[PDB]
């Protein structure tokens, strides 16, 4: 009886970690797609099926950081939302944070998705005229010629800014949305989808 | 590109599916065991996925209905809890109403549990002293010997009765048991149950 329920367990947890990897490759087509609503069901999902995973791979913490690095940006204009304990940290912060805690390459476009995320914690607060707190983000994201320039759109107090435009958060989403693809591409062969596409292929 | 998308949506169903009868198996299993979190976090899983299922089969309704007739049960005794629109509705009642729902056999087993079910909604309202909220639970249920019997022990307004220490709360769960023992056996050859386990044995 005992043996039978360790089994089980243990065929529970290998269903747990394919239904993981279906959910992270769902949860990016919704955010790829712009697909909002899907997004937020998918996200319901994702966090329950990770509540009852508890020993985690490399590859399953990687693919919970995707998970929880998208659910950030997609809330990063909601400055109400509180993501960590400290409930200082804003949402693209705490992407930030996760962005720079995944096993993954450091290129060129690893930088540039870093750098518009930096500067859109900034502007996301400078928008809603909470000039104070876009000043307290700037001091936490640095802890100089990009910095000089924020600091002094901050001192500005400017709502709006030129700089903003040119690195705006449509171009901070397109440049996500392309490593969203290579992760689309690299996830649409775990085993739930292929089998699901099999089925659905089989039917044609 | 919206004939991929289809394809696509169409995988996600089939997944969905798939994932709901891992999910009833897994939450049968916590009830039949009483790991009352195992169970909770079951829940949780079960009810986001649902929310993704557009259109259902009838065995699929079915599933659905079996895993919200267990949570009823397992919240037999907490009063406060709403499963219905209408306030008024008490957790074993909502049970009794997704009982009688079922497309299953009317077996000796399903009246056994029907009538347990009955008894048992006013049983825990009378425990609890809610003698008027046991009378209306009472009309609810009944719109000859066995109602005379529970109207009589509710006017008599006794907060223990000998009647409900025969037909006992543990009795209406071990007789449920009995059902859920089925239920498992039947989906146990589900998809990704049966995957899960294949791979599990394959690394002993
Ligand atoms: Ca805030
Ligand atoms: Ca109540």
């Amino acid at each position: 009886e005992e043996e039978d329920a360790g089994l089980v367990a243990e065929a529970e947890a290998v269903a747990a970690g394919w239904m993981l990897d279906f959910l992270c490759l769902s949860l990016c087509r919704a955010f790829r797609d712009g697909r909002s609503e899907d997004f937020r069901r998918t996200r319901n999902s994702a966090e329950a099926i990770i509540h009852g995973l508890s020993s985690l791979t490399a590859c399953q913490l990687r693919t919970i950081y995707i998970c929880q690095f998208l659910t950030r940006i997609a809330a990063g204009k909601t400055l109400d939302a509180q993501f960590e304990n400290d409930e200082r940290i804003t949402p693209l912060e705490s992407a930030l944070m996760i962005w720079g805690s995944i096993e993954k390459e450091h290129d060129k476009l690893h930088e540039e998705i870093q750098n518009l995320i930096k500067i859109q914690a900034i502007a996301v607060c400078m928008e809603n005229g909470n000039f104070k707190e876009a000043e307290e983000v700037f001091e936490r994201i640095f802890g100089m010629p990009f910095k000089s320039k924020l600091l002094m759109i901050i001192s500005q107090k400017d709502t709006f800014h030129s700089f903003f435009q040119h690195f705006s958060y449509n171009h901070m989403m397109e440049k996500i949305k392309s490593y969203v693809n290579y992760v689309l591409s690299e996830k649409s062969s775990t085993f739930l989808m292929k089998a699901a596409a099999k089925v659905v292929e089989s039917k044609r």
